[PDB]
């Protein structure tokens, strides 16, 4: 239930997936500026310049569109979601905690654009804990605890 309560107010983000991804990461980057770090082409980038960057907006819309695939399937997460786990553990090196910051973020955003009410918002919660509980048991599986 909580995947339909996310997906019937998705249509805004798959409609503009690069206006709403740069939206996500310009917002993750303010909000949460240590993680601007963890992307070396963006570490660095005096804020101001972040919003118009087409490039930090074409990897927002890569995250959403890879979000929209993990949304529309309701749980059929493994050969997506064990490559996502596998590549931010080990190629990108992220800590898992910077997760749950992006999937606030991401609520805030679709609160604003995507009109996700307050159960919405629940909803979208308890999926990105899903979707984070799943990483994290890779990454262990992987040695990254
Ligand atoms: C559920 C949330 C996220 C999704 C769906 C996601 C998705 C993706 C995808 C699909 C890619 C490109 C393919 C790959 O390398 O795996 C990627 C790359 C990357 N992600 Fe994420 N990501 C998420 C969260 C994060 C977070 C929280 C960070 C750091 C705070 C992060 C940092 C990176 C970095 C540094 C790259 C490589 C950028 C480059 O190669 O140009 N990701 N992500």
């Amino acid at each position: 239930a909580d995947f339909d309560a996310v997906l019937k107010c998705w249509g805004p983000v798959e409609a503009d997936y690069t206006t709403i991804g740069g939206l996500v990461l310009t917002r993750l980057f303010k909000e949460h500026p240590e993680t601007q770090k963890l992307f070396p082409k963006f570490a660095g980038i005096a804020q101001a310049d972040i919003a118009g960057n087409a490039a930090v907006s074409a990897h927002g819309a890569t995250v959403l569109k890879k979000l929209g695939e993990l949304l529309k399937a309701k749980g059929s997460h493994a050969a997506i979601l064990k490559p996502l786990a596998n590549s931010h553990a080990t190629k990108h090196k992220i800590p898992i905690n910077n997760f749950k910051l992006i999937s606030e973020v991401l609520v805030k955003v679709m609160q604003e654009k995507a009109g996700l009410d307050a159960g919405g918002q629940t909803a979208l919660r308890n999926v990105m804990g899903i979707i984070i509980a799943d990483l994290e048991a890779n990454y262990k599986e992987l040695g990254f605890s």
